[PDB]
């Protein structure tokens, strides 16, 4: 994410890092013990997850590494409009929880008040390299009208957008699936955006989590 900076160490206990080949490929929140909340574009054989970490090459005594063992792409998903980018991990084990390691309560309601939200993730920063450490920026919600307007006929009502006007602070590449935190609950998942990055004058667009809730819950208790 570009025009942020790193993230306070205990802010994040639901942050998940996807990697496969050793390698940071997306963000992801962790929702449930068993399970691991992203994107669908970013599926990929031979998924691992990083839970716990704040900085990706060290050996952090809070982190726990799991394979995934089942991804669930959601049955709607549309790679070419990147409708319904939403895919559910789970884990191998369950998470051992702790205060590093957390789940994130999902936003059910879609018309939540809170309109300024934090996004955090290990993507591509505004030096155009990748960070060590993982980034946080606050930013804020885009009406649909408004978001319709800087993408036409590319906006669902499954996708949010979000950004900031002053610094154009932005995810970017490799927070895709990552969270959209707003007023403490999980209200979006890095999905597209811009390119280049920085929201100055289009908006990030995110998965809007609140359409997913009863997809999430089946998927989940079956």
């Amino acid at each position: 994410l570009v025009h942020g900076g790193p993230c306070d160490k205990t802010s994040h206990p639901y942050q998940a890092a996807l990697y496969t080949s050793g390698h940071l490929l997306c963000g992801g929140v962790l929702i449930h013990p068993l399970w691991v909340l992203t994107a669908a574009h970013c599926k990929k054989p031979n998924l691992q997850v990083f839970l716990g970490k704040h900085n990706l090459g060290q050996q952090e005594s809070s982190q726990e590494q799991s394979s995934v063992v089942r991804a669930v792409i959601h049955p709607d998903y549309d790679a070419a409009s990147h409708d319904q980018d939403i895919m559910l991990l789970r884990l191998a084990r369950p998470a051992k929880l702790s205060e590093l390691i957390q789940p994130l309560p999902l936003e059910r309601d879609c018309s939540a008040q809170t309109t300024s939200c934090h996004i955090l993730g290990w993507g591509k920063t505004a030096d155009g390299d990748f960070p060590d450490t993982i980034q946080c920026a606050y930013i804020h919600l885009v009406s649909r009208e408004e978001c319709e307007h800087a993408y036409p006929g590319q906006i669902t009502q499954n996708m949010l957008c979000a950004g900031d006007e002053k610094y154009g602070k932005d995810s970017c590449q490799g927070d895709s699936g990552g969270p959209l935190v707003c007023g403490d609950h999980l209200r979006g998942l890095v999905s597209w955006g811009n390119i280049p990055c920085g929201s100055k004058e289009k908006p990030g667009v995110y998965t809007n989590v609140c359409r997913y809730t009863n997809w999430i819950q089946k998927t989940i208790q079956a």
